[PDB]
């Protein structure tokens, strides 16, 4: 009967395993709404997607629509306290964020399930009466500018923008999305523009209800959720905005058959092939784009990649349709290049076109599509339950593209095989319709052009007709075949009955010198999946850098060879994850349990009888050489983190040590390393999912057996299994480590306040304090003081030791950042003594609801247990023990801990801080700091300090 | 002119390099005396040798003459305080000891150079009017029994006495020398003997002046020393005893052509061949024994051992004349056995006789004598200056055998080539008068006889005549040739001039990623010698037990191969020392610098290009397996020390880990290991002696180059050079680790009171406290309370950490030993409070004199520097800086240090204790305190993981 609701759907197609209940509806004002009722969820969540984005920016104020999203957080009329929103979520265990694509601005949050109304009310105000405080407009401009700065020296963004800047300049596609201080402050003032009223103009013009979609998820019933949404969102105004379309492709005849030579920041080698295609979105029911993506992109026997690999030209390939906007899309084929490949770019592309030609002459293959339809069907059927926040947000986005009833199935299920649309898209992938980009350091100095916003250095050339013609006549190659039938598709989805002696937590079911096995049969989610986790201990994996290098190379080489075989399985929802740890190797096998032991067996026996192709070896090594080199071009805040981790762990090899040892690793060498590595091992495993106790026992039995047989593996001695210790800093000591980031003209910092070993008391003391200061820290150091876009606080846990850490990336010097963080610390102490008891119990509550949050998918429960096993702490009931203890802490209890561990003159203050300097470098009252002791040598530092004990199991 | 001196002899011939001055004389009462005047010496010393020993023991009181030795320390008439002697020396930086051989009882001491007189007065009383207190006799008897107990399960001692008990029973040689509680207390009481007056009776009977020789070394002029000796020793009475001789060999015909099968304690395989020979001492100027010893014993090309080694029957051989007594000697050939060798013993002996026959057929070789004479001549000329204590003692013994003028030269210089005596001794080494003994675990249970004093079980057989005959007909073997000219004999002894930029301490003259070189040109001793020390760091030497095993096996194999070549040099006074450490490898080359770089070159070159003989590999491995196994039969106090060292070091593999890992070391796996080890290295070296800066650099570069060329060696990264840390025990913690020693029926204990990191202050605090308690600890825990023969206290230093340690091996349980040590510690706390201020400075001076003692030989100065280099401390002026600080400590400073670190309830007391239990186990004494409740260590690893680790020390 309700006049505020225009249409209800009430039959929302969902996964046959999905227990949550859904109702879709449309409001009077045209807002499309999905309501999700999950009576069990521990956190409620909601999101809104506006179908306007950076593409609709005014041309004279670049980045306006992005800037606007930053602003909506900083206060509304009903709730004018600048951080009232942010703080409510913090005090009730919530979190929020947003993003801005070409045609979307998307806002999401989650909150403790019983404060959904409060959170949603404050959230709905964003779309009704934002303040755009003149004072706040001035500040958060810096957050954006700092954000752009972060991206300036990032190769991925530089390319991203360069493409935009080489098509039609008149096209909205050419726009600079992010915006910076020049585009949003300096230049608008110069031109007499008033940005705050431009924000208001934009908001009032485009944030219309008919362009909005809303998803709300909670514990509340479907009917209650209805009224709640109607109450808060039916007031939103309907300016009835025409939805923008971009029918004219930004790439026109002048922009095709063009070549681009681009200088990277890192030492990387890439080739980018691009085809402008019509907008294929409306053909979603058949998805011709996805079909050709699957084939061109395939990595199996006889694939395009397989051969480019054989010729030693490429390592990786990515192909398929690339999102554009309403009216245009792209089809891309992108490979990375070897040294050799760089000199055979014309050849590589030829190979690309003869594969595309192979596709053309064979015609569309229905059985391939039919396969794709059926895999999706299964993947969708046994879908993992998603975290509320990402689920609502994602769905809010796609409500714009599908009728209410079809949103859950829409981007998963393929329905109609359409061979005509396929040949029509395949017809677009022609040389006369190609754009080619080559990214390589070897174009240094040989370029003549500069892209405005990022400074990117490139060169533009027309591709000679001799070359186009020679591509056009691409004859068939007998090295390219279509994929064979995928044999890894699961058939048995039987959920094994829950055993009698089954346990709530993982039980230790095998305990030998060779191996220690943890097992739990899945009792919560009941999907035909399993998680098989393995840690192989060998001291030889990290004994010295040369060995560390080989430990890495060996697994990389292994993965490479297996890839052809494993890719099929990967597509069939069964995948594996294998890389070396500082203790040996890690191996995870996740997905459908059906064909799981087949892959696992192949992995182990292949690692145990591995024989190395030397051509592969020389390439993987060189690629790794580069990979190590490139860390110098990572972000400053990542450098700080890296150095600290190096500073505070007992044994840790640096990039420079590794990169030197790597010009020393030979082929016959790495060959000697492997059997020696595998000769003595210990294996700790956690098998978890739809597996029975003796099924598990059987699996590890296979793992052991294949190792013993093929690699003569025998147990390590117990005294040989050593975990590393954390450096033990002295009472009242302060150490500073200084380095420069040669690439980014931004500075970084991590500040570390070591407390003591991890224990239920020391844990909750830290975790709670971190919680209380968490939001104020972000507000003070970023929102008010604007030190940078990146500001982080919270616990740090390593080697059984813990403490508080601050991370800031800033345009200001570090030496200054220190005083501000230490200036706040005092601000908190005063504000904590003032904060009321009821405010305090909110934070207790917040941490508690957050720590006790129940895993939604199998994989997440596995990670929780696996955390305890690798950590050697094996405390599976940690969350209940600790939260129970947490609830008994007094306000005083925290003050003591602080004025004893953290305060500028605590008796037990242990503080080391890492300063990473910008490319070019030499308010509340800040306290008087001691004269820090400057670290000149990382090793010498460690030698003159004690090491902590390891934690007790 | 003088009634107290009978003879001032003559000018005592000495090495021209010897700056010390000598006068010999005989006293009126017949004491032969040598006086040594060293105006530079830091410690003075004196010794007395009585030419009476265990051979002259009464038959009913075995071990009396040894026991008497023990007793003379415990008080005399002029100085009656039981430990007056012992204590005087400790307060004046001295030390003392004595020993009792078959025909000698020899007493020596050293003291601060300005208290020679005081020490010597107290010392001379031993020989005039000892007390032999009835109370002390009752106590110190336990010390002797404890001493014997120590030796009971020791195979070397067991063999020693088994020999004695298989010759003529009527002969004095058969006597039991050590004595124990049964022979010296129990049985004499049984038999109505009054032991105290048996001591007196013996002492007055045999400690006659005509049987004594005295050496005194001091700063005083020769004249000053003269009057002093005459003063103190002319009192000694001359009962003029005839000197005992033993003309009748204990091994008669009834004891020859005999075979002995002996069960060992550890797992060893040995063969002992013995020949009774006349006493050759008087032939010292020709020394036919040394000549035949030198040849039979040789290890060079064509040697007896070389062939026995090749046949895979033996690994090591020792031959030559063996001391017996006045009137008889032995000639022995002793080899260790392989598994195979044990089954070819009759063959091995034949080969021995085939070599002896070769010697007979070739006749005496003058050029060999000519060689031996020249090596000795050089060895004596460029002899290292000896520490006073061992020097006086040594000469006191040999004053009985040589004219005064020759005592210094007598045992070095050869004079007469005597082809007749050579041929005469060679005539005695014949099958018809041989004794053979085979020691092996395989005779276990197959024995029928028991040796009384040690319990040794053996079996005696006549050697079948078929076998004797077949040995007698030893034809020549063409694999045996005599040695050629020794090509390593030094000829260039020129002392290179002291360089312009030469330094008092070693300078760092090379500091590269590959190697760090410390160098000092010898500025003190000026002998044509040099010391080349190298530490090779590789993490792969100790990464795991298997690798440690290979690191060892590999160097052992290398040494084995080189041995044939290296032996030549070894005789030429140039030798090498090569062994694996927990950090990599250690290599030292010492001796005459002349042909030194040749040896070093060959070592490195073969080390880098090593090829392994597979037969050698498997044998050495077997021996190492055994060697590891046999640790279960070392002494309880060594077990204690071992466990502690295992407990307190961050990384340390145990024997069981090693021997488990060892059955997995295959020939292919090891051959792969070696190039891995040498691939990346860093080298810290100290070159020190008679070489120039540029000679040193050349040597060190030569080493690198040979490694780089032949083994493609590259530098380690600096962070790869890791030294290990010591465990950091908590405030007020007490941990106990308990183990049983399955072989020895004696128990052991080490108690470690960890203090803190090493520092100029923390060092001297410990060392001074240690000094003060040093002698009292020995007096209380042994002399008074008689807990055992072995009682040790003192500093303990590892990984830059230090603390006080007590080590006791005792008949009583360890849990009790703890109570007595803790009781002693309180005794010290009170006695430091009672002791006078001037008494306190006595100990400071004492420690100072001990720490500031100047090295007398090059090798000893090298050790001090090398100590600083491996320790990573590099503090070359340590002794002056640290002593300077010491002299400023007050009594309070120590009291505080005790109460805060050591006291029974010190706020910062860190105490770990190792309890090693005896074979079968779990009043009028000072008050033992009530102790805390220990946390018993059950797992060595679990223990270490739950504790912090100390920092490493800072250089400079
Ligand atoms: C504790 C806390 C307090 C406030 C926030 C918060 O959402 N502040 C407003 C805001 C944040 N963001 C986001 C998304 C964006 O770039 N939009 O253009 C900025 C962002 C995202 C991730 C970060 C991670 C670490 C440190 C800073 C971050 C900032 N957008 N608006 C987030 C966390
Ligand atoms: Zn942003
Ligand atoms: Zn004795």
């Amino acid at each position: 009967n309700n006049p505020a609701i225009k249409r209800i759907g009430n039959h929302i197609t969902k996964s046959p395993e999905d227990k949550r209940e859904y109702r879709g509806l449309e409001l009077a004002n045209g807002i499309k709404v999905l309501l999700i009722s999950d009576p069990t969820t521990d956190k409620s969540s909601a999101a809104l997607d506006v179908h306007i984005g950076s593409l609709s920016d005014p041309p004279n104020i670049a980045g306006l629509s992005h800037f606007l999203e930053h602003m909506l957080f900083l206060g509304t009329k009903k709730y004018p306290k600048e951080n009232e929103y942010s703080q409510f979520l913090s005090e009730h265990a919530g979190s929020s964020n947003a993003f801005t694509s070409g045609e979307h601005t998307n806002y999401y949050f989650d909150v403790s399930h019983e404060h959904l109304e409060g959170a949603l009310d404050r959230f709905a105000q964003f779309f009704l009466s934002p303040l755009f405080d003149e004072s706040a407009k001035d500040r958060e401009v810096n957050a954006v500018d700092s954000e752009h700065e972060k991206n300036v020296m990032n190769d991925a963004w530089r390319l991203f923008q360069l493409e935009k800047a080489t098509g039609n300049p008149k096209h909205p596609f050419s726009k600079f999305g992010t915006g910076n201080k020049y585009t949003l402050e300096t230049r608008p003032n110069q031109e007499g523009i008033d940005v705050r009223q431009e924000l208001l103009k934009f908001h009032s013009a485009y944030y219309s209800s008919n362009l909005m979609a809303v998803v709300v998820l909670g514990r509340e019933s479907l009917d209650d959720l209805t009224n709640l949404v109607v109450k808060l969102f039916s007031e939103v105004e309907n300016k009835n905005v025409p939805l923008p379309e971009f029918p004219e492709h930004p790439f026109q005849e002048e922009h095709l058959k063009q070549l681009y030579k681009i200088v990277p920041i890192k030492d990387i080698r890439n080739l980018y092939v691009t085809f402008p295609i019509p907008d294929l979105q409306k053909y979603y029911k058949s998805n011709p784009g996805h079909y050709l993506g699957h084939l061109i992109g395939h990595e199996g026997p006889g694939s395009l990649l397989s051969e480019l690999k054989s010729k030693g030209w490429v390592n990786t390939l990515v192909g398929g349709q690339k999102e554009g906007a309403r009216g245009f899309m792209f089809f891309i084929i992108n490979v990375d290049l070897t040294e050799e490949g760089l000199l055979h770019v014309e050849d590589i592309i030829l190979h690309m076109f003869q594969y595309i030609q192979k596709l053309r002459a064979e015609g569309p293959q229905e059985w391939v599509f039919q396969e794709l339809k059926d895999l999706n069907a299964v993947a969708f059927r046994f879908k993992d339950k998603e975290r509320p926040r990402g689920y609502t947000s994602k769905i809010a986005g796609i409500l714009h593209y599908y009728p209410l009833e079809e949103v859950l199935t829409a981007e998963y299920l393929l329905e109609e095989f359409r061979p005509d649309l396929i040949e029509m898209v395949l017809d677009k992938l022609r040389p006369e319709n190609v754009r080619v980009a080559i990214v390589s350091k070897s174009f240094e100095g040989k370029t003549d052009r500069t892209e405005e916003w990022y400074g990117t250095q490139y060169k533009q050339e027309a591709i000679p007709d001799e070359v186009i013609k020679k591509w056009q006549n691409a004859d068939l190659n007998g090295k390219f075949k279509l994929p064979t039938k995928n044999e890894f598709i699961p058939t048995n989805f039987e959920i094994l009955p829950l055993e009698k002696e089954a346990t709530p937590y993982p039980a230790l079911i095998k305990d030998t010198a060779m191996s220690k096995l943890w097992f739990k049969q899945d009792d919560k989610f009941f999907l035909p999946k399993a998680n098989l986790n393995f840690e192989f201990f060998s001291p030889f994996a990290y004994v010295d850098p040369l060995h560390s290098n080989m430990a890495y190379l060996y697994l990389e080489l292994l993965k490479d060879s297996l890839n052809e075989y494993a890719y099929a399985a990967e597509l069939a929802g069964l995948s594996y994850d294998l890389q070396n740890t500082i203790y040996g190797m890690y191996l995870s096998v996740k997905g459908y349990n059906d064909k799981q032991p087949i892959l696992l067996k192949k992995i182990i026996e292949k690692m145990a009888t591995f024989e190395i192709d030397e051509k592969r070896f020389e390439i993987i090594k060189e690629a790794y050489m580069r990979s190590l080199n490139n860390f110098r071009a990572e972000q400053p805040h990542q450098h700080a983190m890296y150095y600290l981790r190096l500073l505070m762990t007992e044994v840790a090899w640096t990039k420079d040590e590794l990169k030197e040892a790597l010009d020393d690793v030979t082929l016959p060498r790495l060959k000697a390393f492997i059997p020696q590595l595998l000769s003595r091992l210990h294996i700790e495993a956690l098998l978890h999912g739809n597996i029975t106790k003796q099924a598990a026992l059987g699996i590890m039995q296979m793992v052991e057996d294949t190792l013993i047989e093929h690699a003569h593996t025998k147990p390590l001695l117990p005294s040989q299994l050593v975990r590393y210790r954390e450096v033990q800093l002295p009472d009242r000591g302060w150490f500073v480590y200084q380095q420069r980031n040669e690439v980014h003209n931004n500075s970084g910092i991590e500040i570390y306040y070591q407390t003591d070993m991890q224990s239920t008391s020391e844990n909750m003391f830290l975790e709670l304090f971190a919680q209380i200061i968490s939001e104020p820290a972000f507000n003070t150091l970023r929102t008010k003081e604007q030190l940078g876009y990146i500001v982080f606080s919270g616990p740090r846990r390593a080697n059984g030791i813990q403490g508080l850490r601050f991370i800031i990336q800033s345009e200001k010097p570090p030496h200054y950042l220190e005083s501000r963080v230490e200036a706040f610390l005092i601000t908190m102490e005063k504000s904590i003594e003032d904060m009321t008891e009821e405010a305090f119990q909110k934070h207790i509550q917040a941490l508690a609801i957050r720590r006790l949050d129940k895993p939604k998918k199998l994989s997440a429960e596995s990670a929780k247990y696996w955390g305890e096993i690798i950590s050697q702490q094996y405390n599976f009931d940690r969350d209940n023990t600790e939260v129970a203890y947490l609830k008994t802490l007094t306000k005083e209890d925290i003050i003591k801990f602080y004025k004893e561990m953290l305060a500028v003159d605590a008796p037990r203050r242990h503080k080391v801080s890492v300063h990473v300097l910008a490319r070019e470098m030499d308010l509340s009252q800040a306290p008087a700091l001691p004269q820090p002791e400057v670290i000149q040598n990382m090793t010498e530092f460690k030698r003159g300090l004690p090491l902590f004990p390891l934690v007790k199991p």
